[PDB]
């Protein structure tokens, strides 16, 4: 699936949980995988609008090219039937992170 060698950090604490669900099923239905614990291994770490990341976590986050991006990355994705380009869904872009 489109999410094939994926591995998503989910900080999406603030979400109602019928959405967390949801994009935990979307990812594992579609190859991914995921975890709530940022790690070296993970490729991206999915955000929602409330959670914030520390400069610890931003700077492990830029040693192991992690992709920070939002909720929509996964719901859009999903919708195009496409993986998407992550560099447009950046929360942090603002920062250049």
């Amino acid at each position: 699936g489109i999410f094939a060698n994926c591995i998503f950090c989910l900080k999406v604490k603030y979400l109602p949980q019928q959405q967390k669900k949801k994009l935990q099923t979307d990812i594992k239905e579609n190859g991914g995988k995921f975890s709530f614990s940022l790690n070296p291994q993970c490729t991206h770490i999915i955000l929602d609008n409330a959670d914030v990341l520390s400069q610890y976590q931003l700077n492990s986050i830029q040693k192991n090219h992690v992709h920070i991006a939002n909720p929509d990355f996964i719901w859009k994705s999903i919708r195009e039937k496409r993986l998407l380009d992550v560099k447009n869904y950046d929360p942090y872009k603002p920062l250049d992170i």
